[PDB]
C-alpha cells in the first residue's frame, strides 16, 4: 500500500533529449523513429491494491500495462517487439528490464521535484524524458 503514490497521476511530456538514438539502438526502424519521435504522450498511472498500471496515450499509439512489482509479463511495445518485462521498485525509482530476441533495454522512472522522470538504456546509449503534471 502507498508504494507508488508519488507516482499516480496524469502526466504530460515536455521534452525528450536522445530519443532518436536510444530508437535506433534499440533496432527502431526509419519510418517508426519519425512518427514516433513526434509524440507528446500523456502517461496515465494508477494503482489499485497490488496493481500497477501505465497507460501511454498519444497520436502514435495508445499503449497499457498492469503489473505486479517483481512478476514478470508480456509486453508488446509501442514498436511492436514482444518482449517480457519486469519492474521493480528499487530505492523509490521504478525500474522496467525489457528482454527479446538476447537483447535488453532498461527504463527507469523517477519523481525529482514537480517532474517525473524517465530514462531509457540501451547498451551505452541513454535517453531523458521528462513529463510534467497534466
Ligand atoms: C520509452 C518509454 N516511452 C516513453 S517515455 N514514451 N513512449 C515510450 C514507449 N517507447 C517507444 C515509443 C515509441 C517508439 C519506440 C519506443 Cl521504445
Amino acid at each position: 500500500s502507498h508504494m507508488c503514490d508519488a507516482f499516480v497521476g496524469t502526466w504530460k511530456l515536455v521534452s525528450s533529449e536522445n530519443f532518436d538514438d536510444y530508437m535506433k539502438e534499440v533496432g527502431v526502424g526509419f519510418a517508426t523513429r519519425k512518427v514516433a519521435g513526434m509524440a507528446k504522450p500523456n502517461m496515465i498511472i494508477s494503482v489499485n491494491g497490488d496493481v500497477i498500471t501505465i497507460k501511454s496515450e498519444s497520436t502514435f499509439k495508445n499503449t497499457e500495462i498492469s503489473f505486479i512489482l517483481g512478476q514478470e509479463f508480456d509486453e508488446v511495445t509501442a514498436d511492436d517487439r514482444k518482449v517480457k518485462s519486469t519492474i521493480t521498485l528499487d530505492g523509490g525509482v521504478l525500474v522496467h528490464v525489457q528482454k527479446w530476441d538476447g537483447k535488453s533495454t532498461t527504463i527507469k522512472r523517477k519523481r525529482e521535484d514537480d517532474k517525473l522522470v524517465v530514462e531509457c538504456v540501451m547498451k551505452g546509449v541513454t535517453s531523458t524524458r521528462v513529463y510534467e503534471r497534466a
